[PDB]
């Protein structure tokens, strides 16, 4: 007999199990393993499936984390060029396809990502009908708009990972001025993640105390605390990280991995995040952009209405534009 | 023109949902809550349900867990004398019925907690299937069996926390001795949850150096470092904390913690728990009582085979006997 | 030649360390190991120290949670009566005293406890000159001044766990109220952690939206919602838990772990506690009652100031006298 | 006055805080930052601190932890390539120097890597002379060596991340073969974090199950379930990975981190981890290499004794030759 067999004594019939939570992670480049990492950490995937184009790069992260499995609680760890290794998943993280050069504007990448996910999109509806995509790659909110239209999945299944990381930085930048926890700081960055995005001025609080009724100027030119240059560092954050060190990855993993949280322990927490705003705030197409959602385990089940001010949902509509001017422009996607 | 219609722009339609990781805890006493805490500190259930007989007692404990929630990642607490709030239960556990008065052993109850589980077996398995079922209450292997043989469920998802917690205390006591932290001191107590459990000293080792190799008298009446001492010590340990403050509740309910934690991971981790272990060590009978079993979201898929000494194989046949004098005589399972 | 010796051979020579996050909880009843559980199960102390005037449970209940410490990651579990055992303790957390009989208001509770306070205060300074004390026996707002001044410590060292409870309820209320998680709802439960709590309708929020926009007839008696009725329910909760179960101890356990958290974690975090709030919102004596507090490593370091509507204000102001009529007849501190 | 001085009261007095947990990562590489990534997400540090030569890069790392902050508890992450930044670290890793090339042997980092740390180690004790040191660059039982010398901290602050590794390597291809979790299988790769690793199979075992019981050819050439062919692949597979993905990063972050909370919870766990083992199995010289340590807040205080077996005394003599040929000819320590 083998060891296995005078070893162990079996009590059930062996049987093909069904993984419960199991995640998709796609691209095991930068991004992919830092939320590979996060997600593995949290012990949030009792089933964790890379894919990446390049076989060999994915068989050796793959193995990498299997060697912290004494470490982990996830028992199972696998990897794979062909997508039938994600079948049945939960949830499908997207971060495959090129990123930013130095100082280049996210929407430059369009054209590129689009090509890449065409191919990958319906791969994974294939083999896991029923997922949450949750899609990272950028130009974020696009290519999420791209993957609800290319999967015909429902427009609460398919989320753009969009502001969540803005608003982290919002609330770290904040944090760090006012010097306590970002968690006790509240506000909203909406809209593009990118160039365009907002700072919802009039929510930005702490403990219930409005920063804007402190200061009626914030956000404005004319604002001798110059808040302005808080949304602006925001919005300057991704290049200057990628001018230091050629890419950013450790916040988005952190990020990816709260929405994970929220979705798979079935919170229903609020999450700013990328999804079809079509009708709100006097937006016409079918643009997606950041607002708060309602992240749970059916998905985005709900948007948060919110008492925008004039300025607000100006920028808000601008980014709304910007958007629609690249989305408007994308064929051949059924 | 509700505040919440107002508030909220749905994306999804409103649908039912089913939980994924439903447990049900029966009885709301120490132990119980002391279970559900545990459950709920480590967000090892997206639902949690609450069963007792006490109906004011089991909505205060449900009205306090929620006003925990803040806290807490378990959005849905839930209680109920009524069954149906257990269904789709993944883990039920059953700490209802009588318990040790001092100086009382654990089979003194098997009389009355055969009457309990009778009525709560069925019930449980009524609404929940398709669950795994683990038996706290005491004597807990004797229950174990009941619940297996009332319940009609495969002997892999009726589970027995077993000697999990007499091993816990083991580990403690050695890691005293030796000034190390439990998960590194190894060694396994087997058999009854009870007074006939057996210390494998052939087990005991830390870092794989066999603690009977050196000393080869361990466990015996002629041994320098009194490890009988250390094993009736686990022996008398509730007792003596019955004595003490009436009743055990906080390690049992981070054992039974144990346990859900390595089934909803799915991590195939080895505790030794109660099951039915009838053709192991000579054993003829369906007794039950704790060996080191693989635990997983299937439940209880496999037993570790041991190669046990003679006198440890002894001391376990005896306490399949103590056992099975019990169970033979129960009747309309 | 002791199994010890044989199987250790030391690198570093003997020597008496000191705990770096020793917890002291005073009072094992039903708020004390409430506490002491949520404490383990999230690895806040490296020393956990209990003391009770009842000896037998509280050697009972140290010695359960050593027999839990295979699962946890706390080395040393101490128990004592005397106050040496508390020594070098970073946190003090006081849960000892009389608590309410049902329907009895938590002011009745002073004189009573009042005296427990006035023994064992001191003792806590003797053993830990450095530590934060924080209070959890009721009356915890005019405990927390008694703690104050019996002890010497400075304000920022001396935190009532106050309405962090409160206010956990009142966003459980809410949550269930709009079908969100009570992280992702704010609103802030003021004042007295008692009848005379003030809640801050002004600040209630979801996702920075002002709840009080999209209905300003919040708080009043002309709402269609029943937010009053919320606040109502958020005041009633802790007589109606009573009633039900006879107390409350698992909210407040994890109530008191979280300050705990922000503390040892140094994250500067806020919630709303009761600290000495002299000179703010005309109150004009030294009332100790519940704010949002900025908490660490260093303890309750700040206040955040707030625009109050004046109805808000006026209630505060009702709060604080309610409170300051008993402190001011305070002898002996 | 500022929004700060409107929103903030001040209830403390404004004074500098020393981090109670500080950690330093020395090297942002792949390894340096899965190290910081580990001890983030599990919250082992109050304070991180990164430190690397490449002064653009350091800043960058610096900026993305702290936009993580959120979801984080770590209040502060200071990153420059001067060490008055580590000041008052507890604990030092040490990931920087040159890695090793596809098929390239880990000693033939040897020249590089002595340079690096002639210059790095002096300035680590000067800014926290206190600390303790977690070698990981390569070699990183020599580094442990070098490291120890130049320091003049005693053994037990000076550890070097050793065999953890590949121990995990060893238990993770152990639990695939047998289908159960890698913390249910036990056994210990001990020596030279390289080729010359031994393999410990006398205490390779399940539940306490000696492997090598039921398995007696566990070791030898003539087995037919070749474990000397897992032990191969722990031997092999960092090269394997190396020349799949350029280098390895993760496992070894997820180890040292699992070193790390030992000893900032100071359990007292046992690891394999390199240490001076001069006067130990017939070792004569000052050599570093892994054997099971107990860890805890004061660092690596005890070696476990072990019943090696001869063939095992034999590989672990060799791997200290091995070791020794290259350690006796550095100069300048
Ligand atoms: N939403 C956000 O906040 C952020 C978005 N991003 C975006 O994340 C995405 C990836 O960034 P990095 O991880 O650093 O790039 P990376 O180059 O270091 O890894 C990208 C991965 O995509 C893989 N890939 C490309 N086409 C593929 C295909 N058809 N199938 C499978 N794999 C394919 C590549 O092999 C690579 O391994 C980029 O678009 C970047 O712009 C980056 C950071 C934050
Ligand atoms: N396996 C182990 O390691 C341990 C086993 N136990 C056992 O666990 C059990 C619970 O002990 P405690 O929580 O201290 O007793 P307890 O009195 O404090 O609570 C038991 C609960 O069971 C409830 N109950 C009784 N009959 C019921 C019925 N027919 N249906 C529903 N609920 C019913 C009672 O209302 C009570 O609320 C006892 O059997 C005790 O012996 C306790 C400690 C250790
Ligand atoms: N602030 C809050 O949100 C809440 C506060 N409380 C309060 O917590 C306190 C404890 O309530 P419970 O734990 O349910 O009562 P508990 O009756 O279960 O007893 C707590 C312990 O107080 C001990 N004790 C009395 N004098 C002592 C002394 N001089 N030294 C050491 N221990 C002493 C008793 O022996 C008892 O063991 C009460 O004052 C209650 O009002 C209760 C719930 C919430
Ligand atoms: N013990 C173990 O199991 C393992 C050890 N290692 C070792 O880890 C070490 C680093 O590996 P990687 O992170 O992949 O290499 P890396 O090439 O990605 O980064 C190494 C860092 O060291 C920095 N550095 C070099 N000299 C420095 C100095 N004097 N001061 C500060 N920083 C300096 C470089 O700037 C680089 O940023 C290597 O020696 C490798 O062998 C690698 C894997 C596991
Ligand atoms: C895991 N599936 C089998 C569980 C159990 O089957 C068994 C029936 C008898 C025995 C026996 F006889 F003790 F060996 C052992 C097992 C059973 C019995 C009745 C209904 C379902 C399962
Ligand atoms: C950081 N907290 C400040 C220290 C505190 O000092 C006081 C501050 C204010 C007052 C009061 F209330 F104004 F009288 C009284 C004392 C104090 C009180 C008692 C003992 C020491 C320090």
């Amino acid at each position: 007999a083998t060891l296995k067999e005078k070893l162990i004594a079996p009590v059930a019939e062996e049987e093909a199990t069904v993984p419960n939570n199991k995640i998709t992670v796609v691209g095991v480049g930068q991004v992919g393993m830092a939320c590979a990492i996060s997600i593995l950490g949290k012990s949030l995937a009792d089933e964790l499936a890379l894919v990446d184009v390049l076989e060999d790069k994915l068989k050796g992260e793959m193995m990498d984390l299997q060697h912290g499995s004494l470490f982990l609680q996830t028992p199972k760890i696998v990897a794979d060029k062909d997508y039938s290794v994600t079948a049945n998943s939960k949830i499908v993280v997207v971060t495959a396809g090129v990123r930013q050069q130095e100082g280049e504007s996210r929407l430059n990448l369009v054209q590129r990502n689009v090509n890449v996910f065409k191919f990958i999109i319906p791969q994974i509806v294939k083999y896991s009908p029923d997922c949450i995509i949750i899609v990272v790659s950028n130009p974020v909110d696009i290519l999420t708009y791209v993957t609800w239209k290319l999967s015909g999945l429902p427009k609460h299944r398919v989320i753009g990972s969009g502001c969540n990381l803005d608003s982290a930085r919002f609330r770290y930048l904040m944090a760090e001025k006012l010097g306590i926890h970002p968690s006790s700081c509240h506000g909203w960055i909406l809209g593009e993640h990118g160039d365009s995005s907002v700072a919802v001025w009039s929510g930005v609080n702490v403990a219930g105390v409005s920063l804007q009724e402190l200061n009626p100027e914030m956000g404005t030119d004319n604002d001798s605390e110059n808040w302005k240059e808080v949304h602006k560092m925001v919005v300057e954050s991704a290049y200057e990280v990628i001018k230091l060190k050629g890419y950013t990855n450790w916040a988005i993993g952190l990020s990816v991995a709260d929405l994970i949280e929220s979705m798979l322990k079935n919170l229903s927490r609020i999450h700013p995040v990328s999804t079809m705003v079509k009708g709100m705030y006097g937006i016409e197409n079918e643009v997606f952009l950041s607002l708060p959602c309602i992240l749970n385990a059916r998905g985005l089940t709900s948007v948060i209405n919110q008492k925008l001010k004039d300025d607000e949902v100006a920028q808000l509509k601008k980014s709304a534009d910007t958007l629609w001017d690249i989305q408007k422009d994308l064929k051949d996607l059924e």
